[PDB]
């Protein structure tokens, strides 16, 4: 059992709120139109919500649902990318992100944008609420680069190129949206760290150690349905093409990398320099959102119907 080698010295937490969000967030889907035909009695067993809760486990209950409902979002968009022929239509792909765009610059919804689209104006109303410019903007790029990331997948498919490694760890560093999960941190903490904390290499090396471990521990526990769908986007896939290997050893080469990444994480926990008291206590309480994101990531998806 190759899954009981996704471990960390350190372990999470989850909201009190979780069920309650997971009621809503299937609740929020229903109102918005996100719910497809195949799903009726599957979707009860979605659990994005548990997810949430996992990730921001001291969160107020409104700014988790914020977090819950955007987790789903990017669920349902994930599936359309990954199961569906718009993954495989660049064309598609950019006349829908143009809208999406428009909505991440405050446009409204025209009569004739989709669920998906509305559901993305809801999100941004309900945290430009809570959240200051600064915050919005930083959280709009990330998504942009999501997107970014989402048409780079779709070359991939239509050209039938799986990327080698180098290529493939850059890439899915934002096809998995965790940047703009990391920015939430923020809003659940209820933290102001400044410009020069905010962006400090050692932050960014944080972040980057926290995106790979989580990015690599779902390429592990996604790679069956990924290659069910015949999909390229998959550390393991990836190192297999690379190395010319068996999937048993680029599996075992996977889970070596995703140790050593951990390892690169609790390492350069001890190298965050001392700004002041006020400072560090807020980089500190961000640091342990990242732990929080780690450990929700592996704990949900060993339970989680999608990777069964
Ligand atoms: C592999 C991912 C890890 C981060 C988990 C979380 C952000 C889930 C949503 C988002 C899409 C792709 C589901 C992320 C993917
Ligand atoms: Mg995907
Ligand atoms: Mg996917
Ligand atoms: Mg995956």
């Amino acid at each position: 059992d190759y899954r009981a080698r996704l471990v960390y010295p350190f372990s999470g937490a989850i909201s009190p709120h979780a069920d309650i969000v997971d009621q809503a967030t299937l609740a929020w889907a229903a109102m918005f139109g996100l719910l497809t035909d195949s799903l009726r009695h599957k979707s009860r067993r979605l659990q994005y919500g548990l997810l949430a809760a996992r990730a921001y486990p001291r969160a107020d209950r409104e700014m988790l649902q914020i977090a819950a409902d955007w987790i789903a979002w990017l669920f349902f968009m994930d599936d359309q990318c990954d199961e569906t022929g718009i993954g495989r239509d660049l064309q598609r792909m950019i006349a829908l992100h143009e809208r999406f765009l428009a909505i991440l610059d405050g446009a409204t919804p025209e009569a004739h944008d989709c669920a998906l689209t509305y559901a993305l104006a809801d999100l941004r109303r309900r945290l430009a609420l809570r959240a200051p410019d600064n915050w919005l903007r930083r959280f709009s790029e990330h998504v942009r680069l999501y997107f970014t990331a989402n048409r780079w997948e779709t070359v991939n498919r239509q050209r039938g190129a799986t990327p080698n490694v180098a290529t493939y760890c850059a890439a899915r560093l934002f096809s998995g949206a965790v940047y703009a999960c990391f920015d939430l941190i923020e809003l659940a903490e209820q933290i102001e760290l400044p410009f020069y904390a905010r962006h400090h290499s050692i932050v960014q090396q944080l972040e980057q150690a926290a995106n790979n471990i989580i990015c690599w521990c779902n390429d592990v526990l996604s790679y069956p349905k990924e290659m069910q769908h015949g999909d390229r986007h998959n550390l393991v896939l990836v190192i297999q093409g690379e190395h010319q290997c068996s999937l048993p050893e680029a599996i075992d080469r996977a889970l070596d990398l995703h140790a050593r990444e951990v390892a690169t994480f609790v390492r350069k926990r001890t190298c965050v320099p001392y700004f002041d008291a006020a400072v560090n206590t807020a980089l500190e309480k961000y640091v342990t959102g990242l732990q929080f994101w780690i450990c929700a990531n592996r704990d949900w998806s060993l339970t989680a119907t999608r990777y069964a």
